[PDB]
């Protein structure tokens, strides 16, 4: 029995594929 | 007996796919 | 038995596909 | 026996497709 | 059998295509 | 059998195609 | 046997083709 | 057999084709 | 067998085609 | 057999085809 | 000095509110 | 200053407020 | 000094306020 | 200085509300 | 001095707010 | 010095708010 | 001098911002 | 001199926000 | 010297926010 | 019993897939 | 003098936010 | 009997998949 | 002299962000 | 009896993949 | 004199951020 | 009895795959 | 003069940030 | 004279940051 | 009875999988 | 004359930054 | 009774799997 | 005259940074 | 009774799996 | 004239930096 | 009652598997 | 002349930095 | 002429740098 | 009673496994 | 002519640095 509690695979943060900075 | 409570792959953050940032 | 109690892949954050922002 | 109970797939927050700021 | 109880796809929040911020 | 209760695809909230905002 | 219950592709909020502002 | 219960692609809403608000 | 049941493709809210409203 | 039960393109609403409300 | 010196917000091509095709 | 030198809001093209096409 | 050059919020293509075409 | 030369937020091709093509 | 030369936020191809196309 | 050339922030292909695709 | 040549920020392809495809 | 011979940012192939896909 | 020669930033490929597939 | 109190698998932070910098 | 001759930062494949494949 | 108390695989800090920075 | 010839931090695979995968 | 009472696994520091730095 | 021939920094291959799976 | 009382496997400082570093 | 010919920094394979898989 | 031929710092098999297993 | 008081394989500094440093 | 013939640094195999695998 | 006061087999210094430092 | 024919310093096997395995 | 005090197979220094340095 | 004619300083086998096994 | 004051079995210095250095 | 012919310094085996190993 | 027939300073076997057995 | 004061069976200089110098 | 047929100062069993075994 392995109730889960909370989430589970939710993003609460931040995701970014590709990131470019020049200057 | 897995019953999930909460969210599953929800997003309550952010998600960016590409960034491109030059100054 | 997995009854998904919440929200299953909703979005209640936000999503950019692509994101330019030059100065 | 899965039972959804609340929203799938629902965007409750917010969606860009492309976004462009230069000042 | 995985009766959906609530909305399925519907967007609550906002959708925006293509947006252009200049100042 | 997967009766649907509530809507499907419906636009509860806002679609914007294309956002311009200059100032 | 999927019986839609509720609307289905309803518009219920607001759809905008081309927004323009400036000021 | 997929009677529809309610309304399909009806607008409860609003639509603008093209808003242009200058001040 | 599909009977839909109530309206398709109906106008119960609003639609504009252009919107102007400069100040 | 997909026998419409009420109205089809009907509209119940209202439709303008181009508003303009300077002040 | 933003001297606008073609059309704003005008519509050279199509707009449609609701489009509806059964065959 | 800025001087309109064109057409402001102007159908140049068509609208259409509920188009029904069945076969 | 917005002095508007041409005609605004004029109509000089074509509206339609509901268009049914059965074959 | 940002003359705009060519139209701004014009449509040259094709704006539509809400399409439904059931067959 | 950042003189645009062609269209900004002009729609040349297709927005649509809403498809829905059950078969 | 930053003159555009083209176009900026314009369509030339799709953009789709929400798509709807039982069979 | 950043002279931009073609472009900036425009869709050559496509945007959607919500697909839903059950079967 | 950073000079720009093509497109920037450009979307040429395909942005999804949202993609929901039961069976 | 740092003249760029094709594009910067581009999508020629697909991006994807948030991807849900139950079977 | 494994009974999960909190997240598991949570992004509380931040996630970069390609981070490149030049200057 | 680092003149780059291709694409910098472009996708020509895929990237995907969050993916989420239960069965 | 082994009850987790606090998150299990979480990302509380940052996460790169490949970084690349020239000067 | 560090000319480069082919493309610096393109993406020509895949990129995910957050995978999931429960059955 | 080994209750886990702080987090398991959870990163709270930094991962790199893939570092490259060229000067 | 160091020319670089191929690509750098592409990833050719996958990149995933946080992979979880559980059966 | 053996209650693990604070962290296990956590990462709390840096991990990095692969490091390359020419001047 | 040192030459590089193929890839330098380029992912070929596969990179995974946090692996976590219960059974 | 230090031609590379090949790749350098290439990865062509597997990369885990971080790797938790229980079972 | 080995209570352990503090943390348990975790990594407070550094770890590096493969260091290349040429010059 | 040190002509390096293959691989340099490469990864042919397998690294992982850090491994936990209770039972 | 061999209670652990403090950290066992933690990393507080730095980690090599295998270093390459050609001149 | 050292030249090297096959790989320097490549990985074809293992590396593992830190492996804890507690039953 | 064989109290451990402080820490016990912890890495306050440093460890190299293997090292290779050519001139 | 020292011709190496296979790999130097390649890993075949396996490499661990700190291993823990308590049982 | 052996009291172990101290560190047991701590690396405080270095650790090297393998060093090789031609010339 | 001090031909190599296999391979020189390469772990064939196994190396570990640091074994602890209660029960 | 001391031409090297075999490996010379290979690992076939094991290499453990600090051993720690307590029971 | 034999109570250790400072550590036991720590590193506080250099452990090699394996030395290979030629020149 | 001293040509060596086997391997030199290779190790096929086993070296430990500092093996401590306290019971």
């Amino acid at each position: 029995l392995v109730f889960f509690a909370e989430d589970v695979g939710s993003n609460k943060g931040a995701i970014i594929g590709l990131m470019v900075g020049g200057v």
